[PDB]
C-alpha cells in the first residue's frame, strides 16, 4: 500500500522531492530538505523525518546522531504530488547550529527568527520580561494583582460580545484582548503557548 | 542596493533557483512550494506579491497573476545555509488552483482529503463540525450561551489563580487550554477564525 502511494509522488530527473518539516503544534517551519522515494517511506514506517542528503550521498533522518529527531505525526503531499509536508514535533532545536528553526535570516531588516503573528507577540512579551528585571507590558509583569484582574475583565468582555449580542469583529477584538493579557500571564509563569497548544492537541 | 547584495548571497541551484514556500503571516499554514530565481525574489520584494518561477513555461509566475488570490508578502527569509525561501504573506483567497485554502491536502497516512492543519487550527476545525452537526460536549457549549460563558469565566478565573497561589507551570498550562477551548467554542458562535483574531493582534504591533 505504501509502493502505490510512492508511485504517485513526482519526483524530478534525480528521485527527490522537496520535504518540508513543520511543527504539529506551532505551524513553524523548522527545515527543508529533499526526500527520494526510500526517505518518505523510512519517515513514514520510523515515524522520524528521514530524508536524502544529496551532499553526503545517503539518507539522512534528522537527529541520527543529534537526537534531535523530529517525531513525524503526518505526511502531506500537495495536489501536483511533488511537494511534502513532514509535521512532527521535533525533540530539540532543529538547526545544526543549534537554532530552533534553520529560518533566521530576514531579509527585509537590512539574527531573529522567522515567526507568525501569535509568536512574535509572544517573543515581544518575552523581550519586556527581560528588560524588566514605559511599557504596558512591564507594568503588567510587574504587578501581579493589576494583570490578573485585567485577564478576569478582558475575559469578561469577551463574552459580552456574545451576551450582548455584538457585532463579530467586536468578539475578535476582545478575544484579542483576552489572548495578549493571558500571554503576559503565560511569561511570568514561564509558559510557551507551544505547551498550551501541545495539552490541546493531548485532549483530542 | 542592499537587496542585490542579499540576493548575491544566495546559493542557487545548477539552474538557477532555490526552493520557495509561502507561509501564511498570521497562522503558519503553509500556503504552497515553488522555485524562485533573483528576479522572482526581487519582484515579490518590490511588487510586495509572492512571485515564484514555473519553470514548465520557463517564464515568471506571480501567484495569484490570472486569478487575483495573489499572497501579499510581508517578509522573505533565508534558512541558514541560504538555499531554502520563505515567503511570509497574507493571500487573497484560496491558494491551490483547485479551490483548497492552501495546496496541502492529500494525507498520506489516510491513504494507507482534509488540509494539513496545526493544533490550534485543527481544534478549530473540530470545533466547526460540531457547530454543524448540532453526544459531546462542544455541541452541548453550542446549545447553551449562559453555560459556555460561565465556563469561559471560571476557567479565565482558574489561570489567574495559578499565578495568584504560586501553582506549577503544568497547571497554568493545563488550565490555558481550557480558556483557549472555551473561548473557540464562543469565536464559532460569533463565527470568528482564529486567523481574524491573530491578524487584530498583529494589527497592534
Ligand atoms: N536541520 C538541518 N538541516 C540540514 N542539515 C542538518 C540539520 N541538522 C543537522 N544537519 C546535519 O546533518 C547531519 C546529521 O546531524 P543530526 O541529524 O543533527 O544529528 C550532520 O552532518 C548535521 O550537521
Ligand atoms: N476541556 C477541554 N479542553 C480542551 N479541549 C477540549 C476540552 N473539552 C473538549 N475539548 C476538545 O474538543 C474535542 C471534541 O470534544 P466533544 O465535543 O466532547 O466531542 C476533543 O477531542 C478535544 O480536542
Ligand atoms: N492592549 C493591548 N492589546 C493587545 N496587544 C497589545 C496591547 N498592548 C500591547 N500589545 C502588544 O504588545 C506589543 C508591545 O507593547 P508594549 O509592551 O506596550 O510596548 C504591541 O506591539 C502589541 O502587539
Ligand atoms: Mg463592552
Ligand atoms: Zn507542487
Ligand atoms: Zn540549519
Ligand atoms: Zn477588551
Ligand atoms: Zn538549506
Ligand atoms: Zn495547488
Ligand atoms: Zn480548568
Amino acid at each position: 500500500a505504501v509502493d502505490s502511494l510512492l508511485d504517485s509522488v513526482k519526483w524530478d530527473n534525480k528521485g527527490l522531492a522537496v520535504a518540508i518539516a513543520q511543527n504539529v503544534d506551532t505551524g513553524a517551519i523548522l527545515m527543508q530538505g529533499f526526500a527520494n522515494r526510500e526517505a518518505v517511506a523510512t519517515t513514514i514506517s520510523s515515524r522520524k523525518a528521514t530524508f536524502y542528503s544529496r551532499s553526503r550521498s545517503s539518507l539522512w533522518t534528522k537527529g541520527e546522531t543529534s537526537n534531535n529527531f523530529i517525531n513525524v505525526h503526518d505526511v502531506f503531499l500537495d495536489c501536483d504530488r511533488d511537494s511534502i509536508i513532514y509535521l512532527g514535533k521535533p525533540d530539540g532545536p532543529t538547526c545544526h547550529t543549534g537554532a530552533e528553526t534553520c529560518y533566521y535570516t530576514p531579509v527585509f531588516d537590512l539574527n531573529k527568527l522567522a515567526l507568525t503573528s501569535l509568536y512574535a507577540l509572544e517573543s515581544t512579551i518575552s523581550q519586556r520580561k527581560a528588560e524588566v528585571v514605559p511599557s504596558w507590558t512591564k507594568r503588567l509583569l510587574l504587578n501581579d494583582k493589576l494583570l490578573c484582574s485585567k485577564i478576569r475583565e478582558e475575559a469578561n468582555e469577551l463574552c459580552e460580545t456574545l451576551e450582548n449580542n455584538e457585532d463579530k469583529s467586536r468578539t475578535a477584538s476582545e478575544m484579542a484582548d483576552v489572548l495578549y493579557h493571558a500571554m503576559v500571564l503565560l511569561a511570568l509563569k514561564d509558559v510557551k503557548v507551544e505547551e498550551v497548544l501541545q495539552v490541546l492537541r493531548q485532549r483530542f
